[PDB]
């Protein structure tokens, strides 16, 4: 193989060209992320109960589903959520890798089989299940400029003519709205429905009829008379559009003539919501959209469609309207993408120049820096084969695997340099010896560096898929590298390779004379050192050991987490005011807040947009997010300006902040996982006791999480206990006197909340009709004598008469875990301690608390929880892969246990690199820590290799691994120097994702110091011990 | 290898004689169809929202399911209709080579999320997914002869006996009826009605209360009693109303050959084969005849088979024609009548083995496979000619038996067989991995080019050389030598040619720099012609269909339809009368929308061979016709022949949906409709140019005083009950006949309900029981409202359709659409669908072919010779073939379509075949250690025999193509000529200019 194209360059030249080809169109047509999926599909199942209590809804619908869910295919966990506006929510998320649609449909058939078990009037309302996507891919604010445009004319604006449009765009799963459009809110007063003896019922029947628009046929239908002319549709009445229309609606006619006109018995307006967003953009009055990412879509073509949409739209706005982008997340995915691009490129050329460092001629510094594009490109159609993308992870890895691709490149090209100078042969001939010689060499690199990543890629979950991303690419990498050394390279040193010897490089002075000099010198104290510490053996075991205990103490010594966070540029700051605070006092505190980052953090904010209330859709308007978009990284400064700078110092003052909870959170890592970064909690209450007892735990953990130094922003991300409304309709009191259920519960619907009816045509535009009842009435414990029901005989049965409306104190949202109540508790470590550290201190706490009220971690909790407990699995068991594959290439036993003595000797720089860095042991230290396995067995490879060579053709063992040290110690020390250079720019990133750079550079490149300066002198130890107790 | 074969012949015949049965047995398995499946696959999603008008319907339920679709895998585009009856049909097209079952289900599981955001008679009605087949394998007529069965009751007859049967044969999707079965109508008399004091609402309460016992004769229903008064009298049905049994619907007033008659559209199954399906269809239409009444018998309207046949057949003939004259040219070359044979025989065994790889890969025998089948036999043959050749040149010289004449043969040019086979096969991979329609064209001739590639390399060293050894003879110096006829004189111009050519060609050597600025000068014509050349997807057939549209204005009536129908008719009896086989009408039925203002009508032609070559053409008859039919100024009608391709679109030409990228204004875009078909009426260049939709129609919107509707005490229920059943219709119970369940329809009479002042006439029973005239609380009044409305991905959209002018490429038509559209008001922009959108995709994706077949030849061949200076010696004379592929389609008035872009790549393959039987054998001896020039003079020399009669074989294997006169006379022309022109260029221009490259390449880069 190697000597067949060493004939043939040409053939060679064309497979090199024809990877990098396929690796251009798959670069071009390479879908481009952030992350992958990494994220366990969740099924939402949506019920409502109008017009019940939370604890009911819960205890009749909630918990029914729960049951009847459990014992699905892979659910991971069940979490429901039970509100007082009626709408019980049951999430089922699944394991990571589960496709969604045979979720989907596995919650379909249980919910098929307990929908009978559910009350009637949730079955007629209607059970939902649907895949949950809810990552907000961008938000966008509408500020009138000129100010001619009202808050509510700007959110009728853009929910008629710009809300519609952009759900169309591909990916768009759901856009939300921050403001709600006009609509023809008819407001009853029953005060005068029970002075005309009309019950609601009898409006919204009239409505209904009035406001029609029904074809009643053809004038001129086909067996039409002989001669007609025209032929035409007929319909039956129209669609009202102004509200003295709706005024007009007469409801009844007495018989003295006197009509009874909805206007007489109500109020109409073509209003918006009762509690409308009031979203507000940089102090100003605005509109807001928030759309969300359809499942399994691509954020940034999503994100650019919008754009490109809006962009579209904006064209037609009316005079003085202009639109915001408050919250943007593919700035940060390009920004990052290219960051990691420039650090590939900088690794190329540090490569290039420390293999020219070694190798003084261009020619032979070229040779292996060809096989960079041609395996690079090659990678690239393999991740396009696969059905993989372009995303920090496997930029990640590519940049990783430049180091170890060059490897058999460069092996080769010294191979034939050294052969060049030393024998004097030919290139051609020098290339063919060199193959002869290292062709063993060549594949046991690739298989120590290949066989570590494959086993990653058969775990589970999201750090199966983390492992995965690195695996695949990083296999490919190292199969087209050994390809590419007995391919392409063998070529190019047969043809590119001047003989060198006719230029008398010998004698140039100059730096490189100097480099040459330094070099002989040191590797001759180098091999006298080996010789010694040969004969010296017990010593350097004792050191030896001692460098285990210290890989072991640091093990135990270094904080873990899941994923460093990142400066996005973005954060989000929610305010939650004491239960029951109007919204009013909400827009205080979140005014106070605007004015503190405008007059403290004026140099990095760009943007806040804030969002007070729950909406129309909700129950306090106690709450307020706050979205806030930084300036670009590098208008901000790097030690100040960072993300994790402003939001504690921000955090210090919102502490202060006593009027209410406000809490300035950053995004979380992944979109899918969690709500905000940091730990994620459930608060189990095991005992089964009561709810206040749980309220009670939730307070006791807040104050204990507040007293630690270590936690910071510890909130509870629910709603607290408040006086709520709980109608109690008796059915069996309401069929005695003969009224029907459909009809009180009608009423119901149209006197606590609202009651949509029909559509009429505003400006050619549909808009819907609600029936509400007046401001002052919504249905209280108070006034529901006043509305009055017909029963069959249609006498007016008072509503009181058959309900009982009472006020309760209790809490509007009640949430479950896993077949528990409990309430979920998040929060963030405080700087300088990792979030293992902070889950820990959770757990601590938890056991202050009294018995009965375990925890259950969630979400990235959860899954960093199950990556910490399945990493030293996977380290078992890839040192167990790597030492079977090499036991296999090398028939026998000890050659591979020589080699997996050198592990330990790059775990050790490692660790302390990491330690000395400040970082801590999340998912990319493991993968990195695996990536200095390989290194170290490929130093050791290096060496064994050759000296088993040499004692099996029979040389002394002592001279054997003295010559085999000699030979190989140029190959190790530019191998390695080659990767710590690559893996360089990594370690010292600055901007988009530097802290994701420096977490995966940082170990392995203390992992390949301590390699080489320990393994050269160490190795040779490993293999004369073991052959000496094991002689051949 | 070979010489395992020259010593065991038997071996090779073993394997030949497998071969040739594998082919066999594939050809008698392999199904026939014109083309394979190339439409994208189309999912239909209808919803029926009945008594809802178009924009209701719009707003409610065909934008609901637009938002819920959005987001589906490889959805190229939506297009969706709200039709004023209620029905709204959202159409979801995906990428070419989309599983259809795959993406039924995406769209069903979004359907389901999506059901619950409808309104609920919507969901009651019931929202149904079906993969669209919208492809009428055949329109049967059912006529009676005697006229003894009325239209009606032909209808009913159909509907009862021979609908039912053919559904259930295997293939059909769907079988659209233009018919109705009997109805029990009883038409109300308002007059009588008032007489009695009864309203519309007794009769009908009375005829739901009246109904396993029901009534069958209109007798049984005259006796139904409505009222009975106190005196003992009652009042009959009869007595109020005519009873009658007519239609259950009267939308369709068909007409065959000017003759009442009924037709059913048989529409063809996803994924059924369209040839079996049909002869399965009229199989058992014949069992069923075997029982008609006397008088009804069944005609074929409309029949696609025809053509397939006939021109499945001509490919075959023309195909059977270049076999036979690339024998007389081999023949001519080769006097030799074994010399001859051994060549041929590779024919047979090349062809049968691509059947078989076919037939494993799945492909069928389309049209498209059968043009890459005749190309092949000319690409196939060059191995075996070129190891012929040699070995009768090395027994005529060496004089050497035939057996160790062929072993020499063999050995030396094995390589050269190789390189010639590369070069073939290597352009058309690429090609294979391109998508949508375009690419699943290339597939089709790649598949089947690089299989007969791949066994032509196969028999050429293993077959032929074995015949060689066996089959030839010593006889060249004895039998043969001694010629003095006509191959006497051939053999003497050849050789005195072949002296000329090569003192030409050392000329040309000394002369570089003349030729060298010829050469640019040949690029510079070969990129203008290129940029000259108009473009279009695929060449139009006269399949010996098509269809005429007639569109009178909106609110026309039936009648005057049928009147225009008639002056249609009587046109195509009397001016074309010798080419007309039948013609059969529908009003009622539009490919825009139905109404009683549209009609469309089937025209069937004569067979090819009767029907005249240059007037008998359908282009020049439909010319003929639009001539005609743009004089009629009572109604737009437009005569528009079949689309190239079934599922593409609806007819031929360009396809387009003026769409309101921004704003809004149904009425906007209505005048931004009219604006466009005006300019498009005043180009010259376009023809035929209408939206496929139907315009704004006059409504009568009746007005109700809810006040003085109460005040008479008048339930708002029963004055649109009422209103129903005199204008629309009441369904108020079921009767059987003849053994069948059948509906009964209430519906005021004609007379009565034909004038907007006729709500009048009616009356509704108050609460107190009192008879109220609709005239206290009803006001008419006429305003104007769509009867269909549409949109394009998501954008209100109105769809705009027309061909080009003859003479007019389809692109060119195209790009006059888009500048039409920039002269819009600022906000209507334009978006191409159907066969138009997959135009424009392939002239984009056009040069990325070409530049990558021409990387992928070129590094096959440097890695094949191991040298960069022969594949650019080579790849050098590529343009020396496209230039006569372009100056031939020039010249013959065809267009840069996609068979052009495979003959293009043909092409390439050709020139790289002769340059490297040129420089192989140049650089073979130059490497031995001669000079250059004597290395090349002697390579053109000893190559000149095996250039020529391989280029000669492969002409006039095409030359059939561009000459045939069958059914597919356009397809084949538009394959052959291109590829033609461009081998007579490769070959009259490369014999002498590759020399020039290889000595140019030599001296730059010496060895």
């Amino acid at each position: 193989m190697a000597n067949f194209f060493i004939d043939r360059p040409i053939f060679a030249w064309v497979l090199a060209i024809l990877l990098c080809l396929t690796g251009t169109l798959a670069i071009f047509s390479l879908p481009v992320e952030q992350y992958p999926d990494l994220a366990p599909p969740n099924v939402r199942v949506t019920a409502n109960y109008p017009g019940a209590s939370a604890q009911t809804l819960e205890n009749t619908v909630t918990q029914v589903i729960e049951q009847n869910m459990t014992g699905l295919d892979n659910l991971m966990y069940m979490s429901s959520q039970s509100s007082g506006t009626g709408q019980a929510s049951v999430t089922l998320s699944f394991k990571a890798g589960t496709d969604p649609d045979e979720a989907v449909q596995q919650v379909q058939n249980q919910l098929q089989s307990a929908m009978r078990k559910l009350p009637q009037a949730v079955q007629n309302q209607g059970v939902t299940v649907r895949k949950t996507g809810d990552t907000n891919i961008l938000t966008i604010a509408f500020v009138s400029t000129d100010g001619s445009m009202d808050k509510q004319d700007i959110a009728d604006y853009v929910a008629s003519n710009i809300q519609d449009p952009l759900s169309r765009v591909n990916g768009v799963g759901d856009i939300d709205a921050y403001g709600s459009q006009y609509s023809m809110r008819i407001w009853l007063d029953p005060a005068k429905l029970n002075s005309f003896q009309m019950t609601a019922k009898d409006v919204t029947d009239a409505i209904e009829s009035q406001n029609a628009q029904i074809a009643v046929g053809q004038l001129g239908g086909t067996p039409s008379v002989d001669k007609q002319a025209l032929n035409a549709t007929i319909n039956a009445q129209s669609l009202l559009q102004t509200p003295e229309q709706f005024r007009d609606i007469t409801l009844r006619v007495n018989q003295d003539g006197s009509e009874v006109r909805l206007g007489d018995v109500a109020t109409v307006e073509m209003g918006a919501e009762k509690y409308d967003y009031l979203s507000r953009f940089n102090g100003k009055p605005a509109s807001g959209l928030g759309v969300k990412l359809a499942s399994g879509a691509n954020e940034m073509a999503t994100a650019e469609l919008v754009l490109n949409r809006l962009d579209e739209l904006a064209q037609y706005f009316p005079h003085g309207l202009e639109y915001k982008v408050a919250y943007e997340t593919t700035s940060f995915v390009k920004a990052s993408i290219e960051d990691v691009v420039k650090t590939l490129l900088e690794a190329i050329a540090l490569v290039f120049l420390v293999m020219y460092l070694f190798l003084q001629n261009f020619r032979a510094t070229l040779i292996p820096t060809i096989a960079v594009p041609v395996v690079l490109m090659g990678t690239f159609s393999v991740l396009y084969a696969f059905g993989y993308s372009v995303n920090t992870l496997t930029m990640f890895a590519m940049v990783l695997a430049i180091g170890l691709l060059v490897d058999d490149a460069i092996v080769v090209v010294e191979n034939v340099e050294r052969i060049m100078s030393e024998e004097g042969l030919t290139p051609r001939e020098a290339t063919r010896k060199s193959m002869g010689q290292i062709q063993g060499a060549l594949v046991g690199i690739a298989m120590v560096l290949s066989a570590v990543f494959v086993p990653m890629a058969f775990f589970g979950g999201t750090t199966g898929a983390i492992y995965r991303q690195f695996s695949i690419t990083i296999v490919a990498a190292m199969v087209l590298s050994v390809l590419v050394a007995m391919i392409l390279t063998p070529a190019l040193c047969a043809t590119l390779l001047k003989p060198l010897k006719k230029g008398e490089h010998h004698g140039q002075k100059g730096f490189f004379a100097w480099f040459n000099q330094m070099f002989n010198r040191n590797a001759e104290r180098y091999e006298k050192g080996v010789a010694k510490i040969l004969h010296r053996s017990l010593r350097w075991i004792v050191i030896y050991v001692l460098l285990l205990g210290g890989m072991v103490f640091l093990f135990l010594r270094l904080p873990t987490s899941f994923l460093p966070l990142e400066d996005r540029g973005m954060f989000t700051t929610s305010v939650q005011l004491p239960s029951g605070s109007t919204q009013q006092q909400t827009l205080k505190v979140v005014e106070q807040i605007e004015k503190y980052y405008f007059t403290h953090e004026k140099d990095n904010i760009m943007s806040v947009f804030a969002t007070v209330g729950s909406g129309p859709g909700g129950n306090g308007q106690n709450v307020a997010r706050m979205f806030i978009r930084l300036k670009d990284w590098s208008e901000r400064d790097s030690k100040t300006g960072t993300s994790f700078a402003i939001i504690e110092r921000a955090t210090k003052a919102f502490n202060q902040i006593k009027e209410a909870r406000v809490i300035a959170s950053s995004p979380p890592a992944i979109s899918g996982l969690g709500s905000s970064a940091g730990f994620d909690m459930e608060l189990q209450d095991h005992a089964g006791a009561g709810h206040d007892a749980l309220m009670a735990a939730r307070n006791q953990l807040l104050a204990l999480a507040a007293e630690n130094p270590e936690l910071t922003r510890v909130r509870h991300n629910g709603l607290d206990d408040s006086p709520q409304l709980q109608i109690d309709i008796d059915q069996r009191k309401a069929q005695a006197l003969g009224v029907a259920i459909d009809d009180i519960n009608d009423t119901l619907q149209t006197a606590w909340g609202s009651s949509y009816v029909n559509d009429f045509m505003d400006r050619g535009r549909v808009k819907k009709v609600y029936v509400q009842a007046a401001a002052p009435y919504r249905m209280l414990p108070d006034d529901i004598n006043l509305w009055y029901v017909r029963n069959k005989d249609g006498g007016m049965v008072p509503f009181s008469a058959f309900a009982t409306s009472r006020w309760e104190t209790g809490s509007p949202r009640l949430e479950r875990y896993n077949g528990y109540s409990a309430v979920e508790i998040v929060g963030e470590a405080a700087p300088g301690v990792s979030t293992g550290t902070a889950m820990d201190i959770m757990e601590s706490l938890v056991k202050q608390l009294p018995n009965g009220f375990g925890l259950e971690w969630t979400a990235m909790s959860y899954q960093e929880r199950l990556s910490g407990a399945q990493a030293p699995a996977l380290y078992a068991i890839s040192l167990l892969v790597v030492f079977l594959c090499l036991a296999a290439l090398y028939e026998s036993w000890s050659v591979p246990f020589s080699v997996m003595l050198v592990v330990p000797l790059g775990v050790i720089g490692a660790l302390l690199a990491t330690w000395m860095r400040g970082l801590e042991n999340d998912v990319y230290f493991q993968v990195g820590l695996l990536t200095v396995i390989g290194l170290s067995a490929k130093n050791a490879i290096l060496i064994v290799e050759f000296a088993n060579e040499m004692n099996q053709k029979g040389h002394d063992l002592f001279e054997a691994t003295l010559h085999a040290c000699r030979q190989r110690l140029r190959p190790i020390l530019m191998t390695s120097l080659a990767f710590i250079f690559g893996v360089l720019p990594m370690a010292t990133s600055t901007g988009a994702g530097s802290g994701g750079q420096h977490a995966v550079g940082t170990g392995v490149m203390g992992g390949m110091i301590s390699a080489t300066i320990l393994a050269i002198y160490f190795v040779p130890l490993f293999f004369v011990l073991v052959r000496r107790r094991f002689p051949l």
